[PDB]
Formats: C-alpha cells, structure tokens, sequence
C-alpha cells in the first residue's frame, strides 16, 4: 500500500515525538489504505554550522522512538551516519534511512542491509537517476530485500535543488520510490509554498510513497524550520494526494 | 477558466499534413468542449542545429496552409515568428503569435508581436529563471499585448539535457497565463550531433505532473507518423495517442483543481 | 597574432567611443604583437527591462564607429540582431558579431557570412562546446572564411554562469577561440573581482584572443556597469596576459 | 610560500606500487626544492559506484605501506578517512588527513581529524558552493585544526559531469589554503555505468588554469600504467608525465604570481 513517512525532522524531545505521533496515529486510523511510518533523526550529523542543533544522542533518540512505537503501534524509521549505528538502531527502526550525502558509502549500506531491516536510501544531490541501480545492487548483495529510493532534489547551480521527475519512473525499475516533499524544496546553505505543488506532481507521475517532515510549530523547529510542514496541514495534504493518486494511477506506466 | 490545448505538427511539412492533423484536432474539439484548441505549426524552423536540416517552405506557403486549416475546420491558429517583419503578415492568420525560446529577450520581436493586437505566447528561454519572465511580460504589456502566455519548455541542465523545474508554474502564474510544453521539455538539445534528441517515454508522466501542479494549458506537437517527421521526430506524439493524453490530463486537472493555490 | 577585442559595451555617444578609442590606439602602438579590434554595440536589443538603455540607432552607431576607424585606424566590430542589419553594418565592421541568444539563428549567420566580413559568434549559454561545430558549418556554407567562437559562460542554475574551460580546446578544433572576460562573470537578470583571475586562466589554457568591455567610468555606464573594466586598468591586464601567454604557449596542445 | 604538490596512486593496490611511485616523487622532490611534496594513496575506496569494484587491502595494510614510503623516502604522507574511528590510527602516519568530497559535511569525521593535531585537507563536495566552505573551515578550527586545506575537485553540472568553477579558488582562499585536484575534476561520475569515466585530455589545460588563477597547491593521482589501475584508470596521470607537468605549473605560477590578488 501507499507509504507515508512523516514526523519531525529532529528528535528535539520525545515529548515532541509523542505529540506528532498522536496525530500520525489518528491519520493512521483515518486512512487505513495508507501505511504510515514515523520518522525523526536522533542526530543531524551534517549541519552546515558547528553551532547548530544536532540532537540528544543515539540512546535518548532510540528510546524516544521506542516510546512512539509502543504507545501508538506505528512503524519507525530514522537515519544512520556510521556503520556501528545500524545494529542498535535496527532494534526500533523498521526502516533504516541512509543520508543523501552518504548514499555511496558502501559499508554504511552493507551495515544497514545486515540488520535484516528495510532500507531507504536518500538519492544524493550529485547522483543521476540511473546511478541508483548500483546502490540497490549493494543492498541486495548485503542481504536487503525491502529497498526504497527517495527523490530529494538534484544540485542545480549553487544553493538550489531541482526535482527532475523523470527520476521516478527511472528508479522504479529497480526499487520502490519515495518522494521527499520537504527536502526537495530547501535551498542548501527553502520555500514552503512549493511543497504541496510538487507533492501533487509526484503522485500524478507515480511513486510508492511520500516523505514529509512535520512539526506542530515549524517556526520554532531546531532543524529545517523553513521547510517543515505544520502538523495541522498534514491531513489535508494526505487526502489530496490520495484523491490525485486514485485518478492518476490509471495512467502509471508499467515498470 | 477554459483549458488551452495547443497542438499540431512541429513543422508545416505540407498543407496535406496540416489538414490530416487538423481533422483530428477538430474531432477532439467537438468532444472536449471544455477545452479551447489552438492548431500549431511552424512555417519555418529558423534555429535548426544543422544547416542541412529541414526548415520549411517559406512564410507565404505557411500562412496559406494555416489559413486553410482555419478555413476548413474553424480552428484557432498559432505559429512562431523569428524576425520583427514577420509579425504583420503572420498576424493575419495567427490568433496567437509565438515567440521562440532563444528569442524571448529580443525586445523588437516582442514589440512587433504585441502591436498586432493578437495574443502572444512566449517560450521561456532555456537560460531564463522563472522570476525573470516578469520583465518579459512587462515588455509585452508595454507593447500593447492584452492576452499573454508564458510557456515552460525546460531549462539547461548540464550539456545536451533539459530539466523541468515545476516551481516555475506557480511563479510565472503571478504575471501571465502559463502553458506547459510537453514535447520540447523532454528533448535533448544537440543530442544526435547534427540534430537534437529526446525521450518520448517521459512526455506523458511530465504532463501529468504539469496539470497536477496547475497550468492554464498544454502544448504538444503531434504527427501521424513521428518517425517520418522532418523535425523533432524523437519527441512528436503519435496523433492516435492525442485523445487519450488529453482525456487523462483533463481528469487529473479536475481532481487536483480544488488544491491549486491562489496567486 | 593574438587578438584583443575591446571597447565600451554600448555606443553611449561617439564622444565616449573616441575617448576609449584613443586609449586603445595608444595600447595598439605599445603592443605591436597584438591585433586590437574596437568593439561597441549600436543597440542592446536584449535588455531584461523595457525601460533600460538600448542605444541611439544603427545609423548613429555606424557613423560613430566610422569616426573611430577613420580617426585611429582601428579595426571595428559590433553585433547585429536581425538579418537586414548585416549589409549596412559590414560597411564599417571588420568583424560582425553574433549575439549569444542568437547563435542558432541560421538567417542571421548566413546574412553575416554573405557580407564577406569575418564573423565572431558568441557561444549561447545553452550550448555545449561540441554543439558549435554546426555553427561554424553554417557560416562556412554561407561563405565565411574567418570564423571566431567566443566563450562567454554557460547557464549554471539560475542567474549564474560558469566558465567550463574545457570549451577552449574543444572549440579550437573548428574555429579560432576568443574568451569574453567581462560577460563570463556577469549574473544574468556580476562580479568584477573575477574578471582578471579568469582571463589569466583563459590564456594559461590557450585561446586566440580575449574580449573585454572597458569604460572610463564603469559605474556610470548605461549598460553592463557592474562588469565593464575601468579604462585605466586595461594596459596592466593586457601586459599580464601577454606575459602569461608567452610562458604558457609552450604547453598549448596541438589542435 | 612553498607550493604544495600532493601526488600518488589513487589506491594502494600494493606496497610495491607505492614504492615505485614514491621513488619517482622522491627524485622530483630533490629537483623541485621549492615544492613541498606529499605522497597520497587511499587505503580504501569506500565509495565506489559498484560493489564489485576494487576497494583496497584494509586500513592495517594501508598504513603499513604508507609508513614504508615515509620510511624509505622521507616523504610526507596523506590519505583519506571514511569514519571517525579511523582518524586516530591514520594520524600515526598521515601528515595530512584527507576528508572525502561526499563527507565534507559530516561533523564527527571533521572533528575526529582535527583533534589528531594533523593537518586536514577537505575535498569540496560536488554539491557545495564555494562560499559554503567557510563553515567547513569553522568546524575544523573549532575542532583544533591549525593547518587547513580546501580542495577544488569540480561541481555537479548536469548528470555524470563535473565543471570546475575557477571563481572558487579566490573565494575559498578567504578562509583556507586552496588545492586544485587536477585528476578528479575531469572525471565523469558514473560515466561507465558500473564505474566513473574521465577525460585525460583536459587534465593539463585545467591545471594550467588553476595556477594562473592562483592556488596553494595541486593534487594529482599518478600511476606507472593508468590503463591497469584498479581505480580511476581513466584519469590517473602516467608517472612519466609527472615531471613535465610540475615544471610547467611552476613556470606558469611564477609568471602569473605577481598578479595574484590579495585576499
Ligand atoms: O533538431 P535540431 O535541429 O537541433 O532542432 C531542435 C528542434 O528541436 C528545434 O527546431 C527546436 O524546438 C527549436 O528550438
Ligand atoms: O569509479 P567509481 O567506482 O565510480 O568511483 C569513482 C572514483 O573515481 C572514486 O573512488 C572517487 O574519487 C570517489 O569519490
């Protein structure tokens, strides 16, 4: 079924995770056709500034994510940054996420694949759509069986990303495809007004799921504040993409 | 508002070709009454990569052929001009004067089109940023144009490749009606060396994206037998596929429409 | 011999052309090894704004350019924008320039070639280096024998141009190559600090000449004010590129 | 200031390969006394496109081989790390710890390198703008790095292609010493599908441009027989050509030097 990966960018506190987790649980009950996966990073290991927020550590993070899964029965997903983190994270994460800058780091991919969990790789901003075939092969070699590739924009000049929707059908040849609606519009080192329009395009073109960072009060978020979707708008967007998908799916090309 | 579908053979290979395509477009205009069809075909391909490529049979022949299409089918007409002097003669038959992408910044060409009183559709140059079309529209308004369209046809992305930045649709909508060019956006500039390439497999998915995001019309080149086309043989849509594509975009437009943002 | 195309961007007045023409004449006498060509546009036909400066017309322009050639004995070059302008412009222009946005307009190229004059085509920001082979072929077909291709940057994301120096050796396979030092650093719809550094790169790589817009008081220029080189700095830069060329030429690759 | 030339085989195919290249680099260091040579070779290619490509013989073997080069020739050493734990063991032999381009934003890796007390050279990511390296240097300084280098190795330009924006040299010079990577800048990422491509014919012209613009050093991978290399066979410079290239860049640097702008 259609996948919806959502949650606050960073684990600012399990308190925050619970609030967002409650709303995602609610939507989960309203849209039984959709498979929801709660997402939040225990560490923002690639911030531009040394003075920016990273998180409260892996242990506190994994603990908070456990609280969400136990309290709401929602599947979990978080990203790893070094090989050693794969095992401990797999304890709670149903889907292990591979950062875009790290999509070519063989040992990280293998470490993730070895856990037995599903692996979602953010397509690097430097990668061409067809270059992801090799990424999937690394994971299959590592024992991975449920593999996802996420479209999150491609480097377009300086401090800008463009979404080449031709990537969706191309990547679909070797993996399930997820569209990252929030990072695709950010301006490296974004514009919220483009989030909805592009997510509509993604489902019209055809994908297997969408990824969206959401926060009760984006303006106060400690990470990606300019692009996180306000929690209150999540239901509306999900219903919208389901209706568009329903009509458009008739025309999705085979493989 | 009425959705615009601009379609026809890339080049006026012959008046016969035009009438064959026109017949089908007329049939579709009778079916899709919520669509305003405009028949398109260039009397001259003034910017081919190679000097040996097909250009056309001249302005005179071209206007005559287009007039026949309008006369026989009652279809609105659009064609592109390449130099200022062509605006006057073309305006006699063209309901919409089209400005080529490479020439979207040539002030006199824009002014020549604007003063004819006809609608003007400017292809956004592959070098232009979305927000920079504001001045293009300003020039047209300054020149007297009352109905203006901006067409998204891709942006230079590395060499011999174009990418469609759909953020351009809501941006350009701020100052003009927006049209999505479904066939030129997937072409590979200078791809085959002496000629440009293209990937037909992406025409349909990208047009679905265009209407989901929201535009005021689509532009599609269509030919009975693309493989035999004298220009853009790699991107022209088979004529038999036109009807299905249009129905599909009207369906996606309808369901997405309630979510189109207000500019 | 090494070509140096220089002059004010636009013909703001023949008065201005004479002042700049006097300095170019002087340098012409100081650097006998270099072939100087005076440049200035009679019309800026592609300004972004309808309210910007275009010029005083073709007649006034061609007249002013005549005054420079007659008074200083300097070769001339200006750009054309429509086919009909080729003939009248050829009366004074030794080199007919084809605008970057118009490098694929067949009739403009043919019209220029028909005049018998040399033709310099600005490589479009949308063109790949190898795509210029076809441009040269159009000119040869039109009777052109002295053909130049000018590097002026390539579209790199929005409102930015990058100079891919790989273009110099590539374009050299079918035409003499000129490097446009002033338009290559401008930001479409620039940065003067990069003019000298990149012109040094151009000669180190290897080219047949350089193109530089110069004005006595750039800040007051009616066109490309942010990138026009101050007249007083022209001599220094020319001497610099000659010294670099002298040493580097030993390593220029054959064809 | 003394010009830096970082050179060596892309990967530590064998200790034998290292000694053969090291011998030549040592010979050149005796000739070009105004140059500070640093021998480079990766103990692991941790980011190959294909799982079937050569990676290396492990950290242990690698450090041992590099130590032999430093021991036999008295040459400074540099190699790249891929995860934080590798900084400590590598620092035992590496005079300069190199940070891979894809990892230029991984805070812990940068910090791990900085605290070793060794110099740190960061390859500018293909996704990074020149002005955004300011924060990269800030992180290193924060972590205790006292000698920092930023290496220009090209920027993503469309798919499977990189372009070198030489404006990056004077920009990055504002906060660190700048190195130009003459061999990676001409490679075509994922060019051959399972592996990356490259155009050797552009290595020399672009390095001439680098020194004309002005940098503090150059980085060049060299191999006795590039065609047999287990990594970057399309871009590694034949070892016999190294001497000529270095003489040429020193000559161009000298004549251009008086014109280098003051940051
Ligand atoms: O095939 P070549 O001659 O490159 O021409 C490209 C065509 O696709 C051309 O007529 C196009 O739309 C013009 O810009
Ligand atoms: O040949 P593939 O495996 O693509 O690897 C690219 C190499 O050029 C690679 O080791 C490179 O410099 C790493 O980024």
């Amino acid at each position: 079924k259609f996948l919806v990966i959502a949650g606050p960018c960073a684990i600012e506190s399990e308190e925050l995770l619970l609030k967002v987790g409650e709303e995602i649980k609610r939507l989960s009950e309203k849209f039984k056709e959709v498979e929801f996966v709660f997402k939040s990073s225990f560490d923002k290991a690639n911030r531009s500034s040394i003075h920016s927020f990273r998180g409260h550590g892996l242990e506190y993070g994994v603990k908070a994510l456990r609280k969400v899964k136990e309290e709401f029965g929602l599947k979990i997903t978080t990203d790893i940054h070094e090989s050693w983190q794969a095992e401990p994270v797999a304890e709670v994460a149903d889907i292990i996420q591979i950062p875009a800058f790290l999509c070519r780091q063989t040992d990280l991919l293998l470490a993730a694949a070895k856990t037995g969990r599903a692996v979602n790789v953010k397509k690097g901003q430097f990668l061409a759509p067809w270059d992801t075939k090799n990424v999937v092969e690394k994971l299959k070699f590592g024992g991975a069986k449920e593999i996802y590739l996420t479209e999150r924009g491609t480097t377009f000049g300086y401090n800008n990303l463009v979404v080449d929707f031709r990537s969706l059908p191309i990547m679909k040849q070797w993996a399930k495809v997820i569209y990252d609606a929030t990072h695709s519009v950010q301006l490296p080192g974004g514009m919220r007004e483009f989030i909805f329009p592009l997510i509509r395009a993604a489902v019209a073109v055809g994908c297997d799921g969408v990824f969206m960072e959401t926060h009760p009060e984006p303006e106060k978020a400690l990470s990606d504040a300019s692009t996180q979707l306000p929690l209150s708008q999540l239901e509306g967007i999900i219903e919208a993409i389901l209706e568009i998908r329903e009509v458009a799916s008739k025309y999705y090309e085979t493989i």
